[PDB]
């Protein structure tokens, strides 16, 4: 008797639907048992980690680690630091992971770690005991050949410092388990760019294909949602490109461009320093040049999907399941065209089913595009994976170097998806193909032909 | 955000407010530490079993192993091999496996493991490719010196030999990690009759106790449900002592006797052999000797409580939560005076907090007294210890010297839980003190106290 | 270039002149290699332990563990938890209980750990701090089947729960590596009593050889230096035989009688607690039943050798080298015949070559008798020996029993060396032979016939 | 307590007085709590070495290992295999190895190893079985990933492939645990000329720097101690880059040149083979060419340091503290202007304070320069980490390729040591900034800053 974990089994009831809608198991009939094993986690760890705050008493808190598939490599997947983490979060995570790293195509399987620890208000002391504490715990089933942390929200710099100290006191090895560390200790560039850079090469790719090469993010407006590294860069991005960013969002706030205009990169800037410290959006809205009424707008507890009228792209980028079946189609009605997915599955059922039923019923560029969050977001596993393999070569790439393959991995990863669209998905005339069902197949069948050749199932 | 795991949330909130409701916080205030602590596992592991039926097909399991606490001693706790074992009931198992080895007084830990695999229906062949398949991937963390498996319900000394021929092809260790095995390498005597035996010794000291030792089993009607090993060698035990069973009982039916009289040693054979092939109690009533309409009626899908009449003594041992609010005023109605928890946790709340208002309302031996699943039922836990021991001596005890102990056992066990509750939780003159609370506090107080001694909590 | 070790050195160089000083090495003119092959320990480890105090701030400290030999068994020897703790003082520590395992006759070897933290002034969470951070480091060589330490100056049993849980909670297996531990998880009955019982056991039975039996314990008076387990214990044993104590010392200063008289069993039961709380002796005698000037004089900074006038046994029992030459004569002129070293090494050089040449120079009981601390002071590890064939057999030994055994290894440990030195150092008609030349030997003769045997050296 | 560990002392109070001096604490007070942990050894390990020599008799030597650091990476040092090899020497051997290696810039970190073993003297066959036990004892703690020994004095090829012909018996592995090995089997070019390559180089560029470049090593002469592979190379260098050598040195006594002149390269070459065989120099100056007393003048048991006259560059490399106070005003006299030490701490305590104060008293090139040893010497270890990374990469690097990068590595550890002296310790106008402080300021704030991110202090 299973228990309730809504955020997995949405992610995987939309999966199975995707694949049953299509003629992948017309074909192979056998890929049916396939499904069954793959949607198990190989392993799942679940300890205590019992730590001291600096008053002296005594805290509790849970650790987790997830490794839910190894046929492609070994396990992959940061450390997500958040109070919110539970058991369903991480397996819906290490869940898309590996569909995320099939589809790029590097050699390397999906996993994932964290914990309900909360940064947010704790001093360096504390969070150093934790740290400490956690890694002694988890020493026990760690490596770089075994299980690829990385960084993700909750976890920066400092916290993957103290990891490391403590777990070179216990095994005393010193390789890339951890990747996405300092630069002069293993890091590699572009890695805090990569994710935004990927999502917007995709969405360009994707407005390419869809209008033929016509137009681009020059003389476009895009919506974003979030205030993370991922929303942050792809606006600094397109901003670059020459498309006009409109809007950043917080969890508890959201602050809207007013009228004609986009952002500028030196406030941008403020807004990442702002966000190091933990710190409120509302807490610079006070002052210059955020206190300005004419350009900067804040609405606390709106998302800024309504309140935004006309926009093109749309890119939610916040958390999970953060567009409804109502913003769904006010989004229509605002003209968008395109929309991606800044973070995993960041759009509810409905909206997707909207979405859908929005491209089957139009032909040509009228219908609105859907890009699904394990295709777009594909480029930072990727750097990660190409800087696992040079810290393997001990040998550091300059910022152009690994910016060009960024570039490919993206075209590529675009192209699959859309290929295996249009011949297991075949659509009527005239009507683009289905981003999602494509990438979903793609992914499924790699992983179940490597699984296969493995003997996991027969 | 923590899961809804029904079962372990129903055992905490009882135990907290049977903690509560007491003068163990006003005296120690700093215990509420311990309490946030120790309820949390210490190690929990879940990972996917693949194994081939007869038919060649894939099929899917899932293996858990719940490791509680280990303050006392290295983790011990049986495979489950039942269709609905999740991570609650698991967790449950081994919350209450603390304390239950705590009152017995022997220094070993609390855990469990177990599986959803279903031996019902399954082939000797299927069976043995299942246990390889589990046994490969549980031996990661196994030992005789960190966890103790043992015997429960679903797996018998087939599925143990399966499960140590794999651990001795991997390992090469010869070592008593499983308890419960067979006598001849590695078993006890009296194995599969101590916790009939002991629950039985419980109910007697509790009479003893409450009656001043005027009465005894002998002249009572007792009230069993459940056909499994526990309850069966309970029954036998009060028909030996003097004592008359009324009523056996499975999952789809009971079995009630009609009028006044007793089961017969020979004709429970028949249902204890019935049971070693998993077959239908129903199987057996039409034929004789259960075929006599005069003795035996056959009630499908009804519980033995209300459909009994008069009754003494109350052992409900099939099943968690197995008895209601209504039943519990039908058991009081009834004139039953004496209740003891063959398996863990029989009665729901309600019943618990009816047969507390029903203590506290009356004086004497009018007042219904309660035995808590943790006191009652630690024989057989104390027996695997003493096997353990003997396996560690590499000696044979005999059966005579085992049944010794197990009196002695439960005595101590018995004065344990009077004793503290007296001090703790003393009540109006003429009331007996609550066995719950008593069994509760004293079992917490020592693993609270070893926990300190060990620098879990401070 | 070996470093100046002078502890050390003195005990290794007492040992090769004694051995000298014999025909052993004209009998076996081969083991002169295996002097050689045992005076450098097998293994030396030290490491770095860094804690964090009550304040937040950094602490370091060194921790040690000498292994000096295991021809005749695994490794044994307590933490000791003193400032003044350095590699010379552990080593000459492991170096006397080769030898003092070697006299008792159990197959156990020699080794020795610690550290120089200083539990005196530290309060309860800097030294759980300092416990976790120390076996962090040292968990990487230890096991009850490798070395097995127990408790000595500086260490209890809070320190020995807080080593406990650090333990269980990374190698996760639960046994008897540590012996001295609780009673009810592990330790031993009669255990903290048993060092001062085999001292008073064995200066009884050296009494009785030098006199003929003649004379005893009863009408006589004992000198006790230090106010450790031992000599507590001794007193108190001494006491109860029928002789007298006369003084009890301190670090910082001496406590003896005035006139005849002797300490009564409260007075000496309420100095265990003051020295267990860890608080000087001069802040008690300023109070009753010590604020009396008829009973007790204390003599700050002076130690109990010469204020205390005639004298018949003496215990040096506090620190090594605690008495020099003019202690030696003022001894030899106050009337003492026995001298037995309660702690390990307690006389210098010049003074034991005062007693050999005193011993030497008279005949009969008018010579004074020296004890060699290497076999006195060898009743704990005989008792720690059988507590840890307790715990290898799970089953706790009464008092009665382990009394009547450590009677039992004092008279062969006196006759070992007895005899010995007879065989190897036979005297002059009259003359008392050597014990420390006889346990010297004997020791020496079982260690490097066990090497030999091994194949240690050829 | 401590005990008296010379060496290690000097270096420790040096580096501490050289940090005292300047303004580093005055910018990070929080520096002294670093400097506290950083000089405690992380790990020191002793163990004792049983060997057979080839007549059969016993014989016993102390092995050593001491892991000082590894807060930049594995541990780095080779085994020096010399009769005065005790734990001071290699621990101050690893102390300054940190801050050799934190200087060069490549992320491994410090450590060492060696034993009191003398090759000298002793048959192939001897060292093979020394080398077969040293091995089996170390083997419990080795690894490449752990720690990286390499080549040293005392250790050539033929121990090293003995050592990693019994390594390979017990861990069976095949990797880059060893440096210095052979070149087919993965050793590196320009090895063996690598440190006395750097050595020159930084002196060059100190030239530079003092003289403006109007000075270089072309009409110079340079006055060189001891005879090993750094200052054999290191005087061949400076031949063939147009410099004058006018001495060398051995253990018991040096030849030095006679009136003007220099020595040619196939002298040099020859004196090499000398030492190949552990011959002595006095062997050779009997016979020709060495036996021309126009040229040379063996002057046994006297440096060459005041027998020399007038000299420009003095480079001691033969031992630890081989210039005193006496000789250091004699180089001032004969004309020296710039010191580079070939080894670890040439000069003596008061030579440095000499040099110090003659730097702090003139202005301009009038003042001598002092380049420290963690500093010069710097080259050897930056191409074996070159060589370990070719190694991990399994390619083989041309002589030209490694000889540009030593190239590049002294230049900028040059430039480091230089502007760091420059900010932290700002002299007066026209005198030349402390090399030694600037470099020992540098190496400790890199050593400190990747403690504290990894947590080691706080």
């Amino acid at each position: 008797n299973l228990p309730h974990e809504p955020e997995f089994e949405q992610a995987y009831k939309e999966l199975a639907s995707t694949l049953e809608n299509s003629t992948l198991f017309q074909k192979n009939p056998e890929y049916r048992k396939a499904l069954a094993v793959v949607s198990v986690p190989e392993r799942v760890i679940q300890f205590r980690v019992v730590w001291e705050d600096d008053a002296g008493n005594v805290q509790v808190n849970r650790g987790f680690r997830v490794q839910f598939n190894s046929a492609l490599g070994p396990y992959k997947g940061g450390l997500r630091f958040h109070p919110s983490v539970n058991l369903s979060i991480l397996k819906f995570l290490g869940f898309e992971q590996i569909f995320k790293n099939a589809l790029t195509g590097l050699n390397m399987g999906g996993g994932k770690g964290g914990s309900d620890f909360d940064p947010k208000g704790k001093s360096d002391n504390e969070i150093r005991r934790f740290c400490v504490s956690f890694m002694t715990e988890l020493c026990k089933h760690i490596g770089a050949d075994t299980d690829v942390p990385a960084g993700d929200i909750g976890v920066t710099g400092r916290e993957v410092g103290f990891l490391f100290g403590q777990y070179r006191k216990i095994r005393n090895q010193w390789e890339g388990v951890l990747t996405g560390k300092g630069g002069s200790w293993g890091g590699s560039l572009i890695r805090p760019e990569a994710t935004g850079y990927g999502v917007v090469y995709y969405v360009e790719h994707m407005i390419a294909h869809a209008t033929n090469g016509q137009e681009s993010f020059k003389g476009k407006r895009v919506a974003i949602s979030g205030s993370g590294n991922v929303a942050q860069y792809a606006a600094l991005k397109v901003i670059e490109l020459g498309g006009s960013v409109v809007s950043l969002s917080d969890s508890q706030g959201s602050l809207i461009i007013n009228g004609e205009g986009s952002f500028t990169p030196e406030e941008i800037e403020l807004i990442a320093q702002t966000k190091v410290e933990r710190k409120q959006l509302a807490s610079i809205v006070g002052a210059a040049p955020f206190s300005d009424a004419n350009k900067f707008k804040y609405i606390a507890g709106a998302r800024p999907w309504v309140h935004v009228g006309k926009v093109d792209v749309a890119l939610p980028s916040a958390t999970q399941n953060e567009i409804s079946g109502e913003e769904a189609q006010v989004l229509i009605n605002a003209g968008c065209k395109f929309i991606a997915e800044g973070s995993n599955m960041g759009c509810t059922q409905e909206a997707i089913d909207t979405f859908e039923a929005h491209r089957t019923a139009n032909a040509g560029a009228a219908a609105i595009w859907y890009a699904p969050g394990k295709a777009a977001n594909a480029g930072g596993v990727a750097v990660s994976g190409l800087e696992m393999a040079q810290n393997s070569a001990r040998l550091s790439w300059t910022s152009e170097e690994v910016d060009a393959r960024l570039k490919d991995i993206m075209r590529d990863c675009f192209k699959n998806g859309l290929e295996t669209a249009q011949e297991y998905a075949t659509p009527a005339e005239g009507v683009l193909p289905s981003l999602v069902t494509g990438s979903n197949i793609a992914g499924f069948t790699k992983v179940a032909a490597a699984m296969k050749d493995q003997g996991d199932w027969w």
